[PDB]
């Protein structure tokens, strides 16, 4: 491993605002219908096993690529959750999702 693979963050919160990757550029999640469930999905991504869904964290800019996610929870990758068509949303910024993931 390199050495930036030897160090990590245990016992503790990451917590702001949530972002995707997609048509090659970063954005953004409407918090319409953001829950527990979608906050733990988007947090096991990272490799976390919880997430909290944060509402209107905001602050982001750019795309919002999501909107009305609507996830069982149980899913391991954001992909495999119902919602709105990317880049699909009646949303501004200061309704971006966050989450504190654990």
């Amino acid at each position: 491993a390199p050495l930036a693979q030897r160090v990590r963050i245990m016992g503790g919160t990451n917590r702001g605002r949530a972002e995707v990757y997609y048509n090659n550029e970063w954005g953004t999640i409407c918090d319409d219908d953001w829950d527990n469930n979608d906050a733990t999905v988007f947090c096991r991504m990272l490799g976390y096993s919880r997430g909290r869904a944060l509402s209107s964290y905001g602050g982001g800019s750019g795309n919002i690529w999501l909107d009305n996610v609507n996830c069982r929870g149980t899913e391991n990758s954001l992909w495999d959750c119902s919602k709105n068509s990317w880049g699909n949303h009646n949303c501004v910024h200061n309704e971006d999702a966050g989450v504190e993931c654990s």
